[PDB]
């Protein structure tokens, strides 16, 4: 061996790697701290945790804690703020293990892309197509079938009072856990 999991971080690191597992656990565990707003915005109860949401309206602590949790999904993979929302999973715990934004989308018009291992398909735009930014549940939670319910509540709720159809969604390029978790619904 001489590589570790770390056990509340979820990191395997080792030279330099320890030293980056120091920034990067100090930036998780402050990062997935949640200690529950007053109002906060509740799409779904779970046995283990429940579905909060933020819009760019919110208060300050609200969106920073946001910021701050996107800050940390994105060093641990390695645009226009004022359209997104943010939900987050958090577990019983009151910590956060899990995140999706999601992009309001205005002027996207339906192109099909040739690509063998670019064709309009309207004059107009689309009404509305909800744009997935970033999906993540940390490593520990992860196969808990709890991106899925980021998704099922993203589609009960990212417009009030309709239900978000497969056309009506997209997202950027993904990573391969996210082409894993994507063949999950095309079928
Ligand atoms: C930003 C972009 O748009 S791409 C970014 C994608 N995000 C990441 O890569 C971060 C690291 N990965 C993750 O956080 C998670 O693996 C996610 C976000 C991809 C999905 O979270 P998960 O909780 O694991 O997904 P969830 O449990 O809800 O459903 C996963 C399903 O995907 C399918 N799947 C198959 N293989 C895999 C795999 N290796 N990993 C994940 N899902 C898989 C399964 O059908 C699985 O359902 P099942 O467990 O009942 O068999
Ligand atoms: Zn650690």
């Amino acid at each position: 061996f001489g590589a570790v999991s770390c056990n509340v971080c979820g990191m395997l690191y080792t030279p330099e790697d320890e030293t980056q597992h120091l920034l990067f656990h100090n930036q998780f565990i402050s990062a997935v701290k949640y200690v529950g707003w007053k109002k906060e915005r509740i799409l779904a109860e779970y046995p283990d945790g429940r579905i909060i949401m933020v819009l760019p309206e919110d208060p300050k602590y609200a969106l920073k804690k946001v910021d701050e949790i996107r800050e940390m999904v994105d060093n641990d993979l390695g645009m226009c703020y004022s359209r997104t929302k943010t939900l987050l999973f958090i577990s019983n715990d009151k910590k956060v293990v899990g995140c999706l934004i999601a992009e309001h989308i205005q002027w996207g018009y339906r192109v099909i892309e040739e690509k063998l291992p670019a064709w309009c398909c309207s004059t107009l735009p689309e009404p509305a197509i909800c744009g997935i930014s970033r999906i993540w549940v940390f490593s520990m939670m992860r196969r808990k079938k709890i991106a899925s319910r980021m998704i099922e509540c993203l589609r009960s709720n990212f417009i009030y009072g309709s239900y978000l159809s497969k056309e009506e969604i997209a997202f950027s390029d993904p990573t391969p856990d996210g082409k894993l978790f994507a063949t999950q619904y095309c079928g």
